[PDB]
């Protein structure tokens, strides 16, 4: 009895925990797809691999185990190699299979010969062509291991055509056991108990809510550490819902003012990076004292000093913590100048924000818009936000209530992801609504995945913020001078609902707002709502860019 | 006010960060940081290729801890220390390669040892980078000495263009990090401690290996209080030895082959399932045996063989921890088992085999009788190089190791050329040491030219040279139109290689001549080479398996 | 019916593609192949180190047109030859570095020197593989060799893992490719051979520069031709001397740094306007320099600065042309102009400031006192292997070259390390020259173990050794609290090597000791060391521009 390489390949992902395969079929990938659908892994046909790539990353991210992105040699695998940075910048578990050239034609110009090893080894932690047939589960459990084990990242694995197609006796392939999840590593107590001795001398301390905390699955032991030291915190853009959003003691409305005063940090699963500012003036102050609570050893330190390295997971180190607060108890008192200058500041944003979510002034407001989106999402749906402004005021206008909801640009500010991710957080979370609110630039580098979404009956909903082009475009387009940032005004993306059969929306009035985001929730199949605003509504004004 | 260059911008981070030795040679553009790194007291040498002084900083890694600095010039000078970087790569050893570059305002045109050298570095560093501008030097310094010491510790490589060393910045607008403190000792779950533990207690013929990594990891005490504590047996691997004391009860090194195919469970303590252990694989192993993991590398974790209990973090917390668990629930491995009579029994019959080889006065000598008197001579706290191929293999079992990190060999990539280095090397970290390096007669060869530079620097080293003439042997005379490709000149007398800088060489052919020449050479104020002839036809203890698993 | 071995493939491959030589180092997994080469005829080279024998390979490309080949074993013995792969980078010099790898089924194992191999060799070759099966492997060698030579020259890299060495198929169904011939010349348009001579006529300050790619493209009949025919000035770069005979009257060698900053228009002949050209920029040049490029590599046109008339192409084919042009509508340059009359005023200016220093008999020696002896016993068709800094720029105006492709120095690269390979290269290549190594002490101290490979070939090569006690000079004795970074130990001798194999080594400090030392070290059936002291203040002729423009 014989098996192909292609059949040993699924198996074994299969045998490893993968169930997610997103990609585009051909030469010589094609019994890859058909053998991952016998084993039982659910295939999703892209039309184009970038997207199918981004949407094996956000996988990763939501279910610890790394989503398989499929793709043809050559110009298919590099079109996937967007996945790898976007996996590799926020390290999450991801495997781009590509396949390759039959390697018997190496060196002749084969079709779609390429080195594409060498073009995956810049992002991936493991980069690997397979020496053999009988080997493939080899690879493939090293590949799962490396994705999942130590900091997550990316891996590629080239398949040369001839491995795919090759057969062996199954009695000579030998089948690792499932990679078990890795061991939640913990700090040292010494350096538990200096954490906790640093946070009562601290005058404004703060906690900081990262989506590695997030990944880690530490959002129980995270909201009971808050809450038990009574410290304000502050969500990274995708560490909301760890703590449910609504939290009192949630700081996100004084953001600029707690990193600029407080005299004591602990980064629980958060880079200080650019989304953080660097730790530096003249967004921190210039003697911030930094407890760090991270994976990754080499993290520790970055462009500041950590007073307290906290290396390891964070479940199992914000356990710690618990744990020895439950020998010495202690809490942040409630009533503080820092909790009075905070809430002052909380208050001064609330009421600047107020008008503008009842601002009903034609083109309409980002405000306004996202005022009836919010009160419109389910409490436990998937969030995928992506744009500029559309994300940003998205990011603080919509509440996430459980942790890994809401799927965004993220740390490479990745343009692309917004469908792709939606498909991979309904692919995990069939039983949920996905909506997925997109700017029309954003829109544009995959609007064709709606028909995608719409093939495999997933419960996506499509909304577009659309201001004429990348921040804004004119209402009319001298055909002389086009801005190259502009789009066609009031471009109907909605007619690409009728691709599919589904139902499109255009939106330019309040009244419209609310029962056309709770009709098109309750399609059947995916709608997609274009919403205009004006290309003159901002976010609320700050004394500082978010661009350090 | 004051004005700063940026080699002495180098200099002064470099020393804040712990670095007390750098090793390299000068030239284009790199003259000043040598020159600034002296007038910082970090003491610089002057190597005779950078290839050598690139494996003497992996060595200054792996004894202190803290990255060994290689200082090389543009173009080739870096690519020949591209070999060092990849000897800490292979070996997770933290180094720091500071290579120069042509000026930035000359890229494009040709400049004078234009490369791509950050491109060159990269297959084998955790870290490469060219620092953007002069003031943010001391970033990028503590960013590589950061990243080589903490995880898996590894290369890096700074990149430093010509005007960058050159140019001169205010002394105002610089801002100097911290000195990189240690890295956390991380610890494993105490769930996992119990089930490693649990697992030992099922195990019929358990088995603890000591490995290299505990010995980077400083845990020697605890890894000697355990292995008591249990009274299980273990084996040291080539550079464990010396972790725990060689001479040591519990040893089971002589009957190696026989210890991997019968264990039934085996707790890999710093070291790796690779080609060292044969990959945990049949026929050297038994195809079920049990594992027990400690690495700080996660990654590591369930390569080739898969682990049962996994023990991520650092070797000396987590050995503490196993202490520590043994102490609230004692338990031992009983002192009379068929284990340790089988064991017993399989040491007794290799020892029988080898005992009239260290007696065997026959000329051209052997090995086991050459190797008898370097042993018996040998200081008991000094630092052992050896290198080659049967040289270093019989010299790992022959010579013995009475404390960690005291053996310095070709390591996990099995490179030829470190010998010379790694004796500078260890002679830098421990002037109160005694150097020992036994060579053979073609590793000797790869950096033979670096015997002035111990001597140069009034090192403690002797070296010592085990000839057969050639690459396992060659001989006595050769064919001028059939010399064989691992031949060199019979009776090649390196040992005139001494006159070079006013040492004393000797020439050793019958073992009368052994005890004098080795005290008088080890006694010598300058560098002795001492160039022992060995028969073509001597080899190791006949094995049932060979060392190359294949 | 009968089988072969990958190995027999290769080594019957490369025969076939014309290698007779194989520089390296045998050990896992590569001895076969050196086996498997020596039973074709292929002569094959055992150095002590591989950095040396990659850069001999590179150095038989040069001389030959045809790749030199270096054999290294996996990991570190490739990475050790990836020194030569960046020389022959730099120099587009043909040649092609087998490296031996790790088997193919223990790939992700850690297994025995598992690199990344084709990674590393990546940013210096012009084509790297590892051959997917035994049976298509003359499909790589043969594909590898034309990729070299054709084109603008370089390196390849070849990947071979051990199974693919040591497994064998059927002889059947093995196919063997035709010897690659050489590439045809190319030729430039003749509208640009015609632009390029009226150019000419309209220079009033012309210049012609012999650069080492004229040498490689074998274009000396030509080149002279060329120049005789136009009675032009000429300038030979470094290795391009000896195209033209150095004692050509037409040759502005002593008018260097006059003829550049003054000439309105150059013709470059095989040579780049990189860093030894000093970019074609001022002060160096004048801005409005006009510039003839004759090069086979179309991209290298209009580097630096703008090209006037492009010739690319042959440099051998491309002269035959402008000859041929010159035949049919003659034309010559005036042998009686103020360009004329300023060269030689300034030639005659160099050579009175130099006069006395060739017969200064004050002792420390220095470089043209020792320098002058040398170049008058060196045989006039001896092959020069000239390495450091003052001894090989002083060595390179002092010692002239009669023939093309009779100098080998450390090159565009500005390499050290080179000179024994490349002596040895030279050798291997003309077995009816005499071969001289002239190096610095520190130079020499790259790879002075190679002394040994060159004997135990028999081949016919002279070491001379210029001592000024460091790079660029060391003190006379050094403080051991204070060693500067480029200094060695004072009066190392270095003669004494030549004991090593039985050679005969020599020792001079006084003039009168220069002459019969030369005579009878050149004579030795043995290679000779002739260590020559010099006083540590001696240096080139003073020039108004140093020579690393910046
Ligand atoms: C880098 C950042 C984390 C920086 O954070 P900021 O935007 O500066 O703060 P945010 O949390 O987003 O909130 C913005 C402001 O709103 C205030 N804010 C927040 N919540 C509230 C509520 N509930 N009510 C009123 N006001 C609020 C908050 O205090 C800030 O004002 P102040 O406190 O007064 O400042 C983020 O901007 C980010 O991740 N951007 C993504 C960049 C990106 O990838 N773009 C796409 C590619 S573009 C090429
Ligand atoms: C890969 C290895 C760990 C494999 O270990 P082995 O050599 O097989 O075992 P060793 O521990 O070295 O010991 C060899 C044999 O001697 C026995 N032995 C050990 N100690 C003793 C004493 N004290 N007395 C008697 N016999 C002894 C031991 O039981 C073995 O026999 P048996 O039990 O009967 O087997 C090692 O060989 C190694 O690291 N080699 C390095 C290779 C290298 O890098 N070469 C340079 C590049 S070459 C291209
Ligand atoms: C880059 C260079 C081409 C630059 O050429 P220069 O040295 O400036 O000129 P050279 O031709 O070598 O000659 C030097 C001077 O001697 C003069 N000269 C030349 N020949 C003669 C004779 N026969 N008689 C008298 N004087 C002479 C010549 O005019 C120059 O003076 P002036 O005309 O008055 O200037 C060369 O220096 C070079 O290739 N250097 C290699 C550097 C290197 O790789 N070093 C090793 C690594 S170091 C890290
Ligand atoms: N299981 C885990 N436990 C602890 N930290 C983790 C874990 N997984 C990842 N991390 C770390 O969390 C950090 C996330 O940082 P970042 O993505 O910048 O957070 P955010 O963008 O939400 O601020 C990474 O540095 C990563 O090393
Ligand atoms: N501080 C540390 N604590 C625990 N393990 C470590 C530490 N530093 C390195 N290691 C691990 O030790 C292992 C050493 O393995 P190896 O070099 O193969 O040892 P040997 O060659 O002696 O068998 C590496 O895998 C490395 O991850
Ligand atoms: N056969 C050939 N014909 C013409 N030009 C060649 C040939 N082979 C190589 N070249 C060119 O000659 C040039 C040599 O330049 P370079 O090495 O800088 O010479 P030099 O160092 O002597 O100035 C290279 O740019 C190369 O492209
Ligand atoms: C791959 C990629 N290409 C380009 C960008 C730059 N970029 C950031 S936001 C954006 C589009 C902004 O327009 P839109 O999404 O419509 O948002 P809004 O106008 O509401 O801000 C672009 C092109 C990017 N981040 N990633
Ligand atoms: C950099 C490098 N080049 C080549 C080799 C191959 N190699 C392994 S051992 C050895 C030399 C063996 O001879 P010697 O050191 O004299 O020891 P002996 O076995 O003869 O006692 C060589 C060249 C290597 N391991 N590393
Ligand atoms: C591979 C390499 N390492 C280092 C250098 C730097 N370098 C240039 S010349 C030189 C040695 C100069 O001394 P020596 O050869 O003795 O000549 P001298 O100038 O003293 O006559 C060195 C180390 C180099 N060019 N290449
Ligand atoms: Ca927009
Ligand atoms: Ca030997
Ligand atoms: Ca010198």
């Amino acid at each position: 009895a014989t098996i192909t390489g292609a059949q040993i390949v699924a198996r074994a992902l299969k045998q490893q925990g993968v169930e997610h395969m997103f990609g585009i079929v051909g030469i010589p990938v094609i019994p890859i797809a058909a053998a991952a659908q016998r084993e039982g892994i659910k295939f999703y046909g892209f039309h184009n691999e970038q997207s199918a790539s981004y949407a094996a990353g956000a996988v990763g991210y939501l279910t610890g185990r790394p989503g398989v992105c499929l793709a043809v040699s050559g110009p298919g695998m590099i079109h996937g190699i967007a996945g790898l940075a976007n996996a590799w910048s926020n390290n999450w578990p991801m495997i781009l299979i590509g396949g390759a050239n039959d390697s018997y034609q190496n060196g002749q110009g084969a079709f779609q010969e390429a080195p594409q090893i060498e073009s995956a080894r810049p992002y991936v932690k493991y980069a690997a062509r397979p020496d053999s047939i009988a080997r493939l589960p080899f690879y493939v459990e090293q590949a799962v291991r490396t994705t999942i084990y130590g900091r997550p990242g990316a891996a590629y694995l080239d398949l040369p055509g001839d491995i795919i197609s090759g057969s062996v006796e199954e009695a000579e392939v030998t089948y690792p056991g499932r990679c078990p999840e890795p061991p939640r590593t913990l700090a040292p107590e010494e350096n538990i108990k200096a954490a906790l001795a640093a946070l009562k001398t601290a005058e404004r301390p703060l906690v900081i809510v990262g989506k590695g905390a997030a990944y880690s699955r530490a959002e129980d032991e995270v909201r009971k550490f808050v809450e038990t030291t009574g410290l304000p915190y502050l969500a990274s853009p995708m560490g909301k819902g760890v703590i449910p959003d609504d939290h009192p003691q949630s700081i996100a409305a004084a953001r600029s003012f707690a990193l600029q005063n407080t005299d004591l940090v602990v980064l629980m699963g958060a880079r200080m990076n650019w989304m953080m500012h660097f730790g530096q003036p003249p967004r921190w102050n210039e003697k911030v004292r930094v407890i760090q609570m991270d994976i990754s050893a080499e993290e520790i330190g970055t462009n500041v000093p950590t007073e307290v390295a906290l290396v390891g997971d964070a479940k199992a180190i914000t356990a710690q913590l618990n744990a020895e607060l439950e020998k010495n108890p202690w809490s942040y008192p409630s009533e503080t100048t820092w909790w009075t200058g905070l809430q002052s500041k909380i208050a001064a944003n609330a009421a600047t924000v107020e008008p503008m979510f009842n601002d009903d002034s034609v083109p309409m407001g980002y405000y306004r818009v996202l005022r009836d989106i919010r009160d419109l999402i389910p409490k436990d749906a998937i969030i995928s936000n992506e744009g500029a402004s559309t994300m940003d005021i998205g990011r603080t206008v919509l509440p996430n209530f459980f942790a890994r909801t809401r799927l965004d640009a993220a740390t490479f500010g990745t343009m692309g992801v917004g469908a792709g991710q939606a498909i991979a957080a309904a692919s995990v979370h069939p039983d949920r609504k996905i909506i997925c609110v997109q700017g029309d630039s954003a829109f544009g580098f995959g609007g064709m995945e709606v028909e995608t979404a719409a093939r495999y009956g997933l419960n996506i909903t499509f909304v577009i913020i659309n201001n004429n082009g990348i921040g804004g475009g004119p209402d009319e387009l001298d055909p002389a001078h086009i801005p190259p940032g502009a789009y066609t005004p009031q471009a109907h993306y909605e007619k690409m609902a009728d691709v599919y059969g589904g139902k499109g929306y255009f939106v330019t009035t309040p009244d419209q707002l609310k029962p056309v985001l709770e009709e098109a929730m309750a399609q059947p199949k995916p709608a997609i709502v274009n919403i205009m605003i004006s290309n003159k509504s901002g976010r609320k004004p700050q004394e500082f860019g978010w661009l350090t």
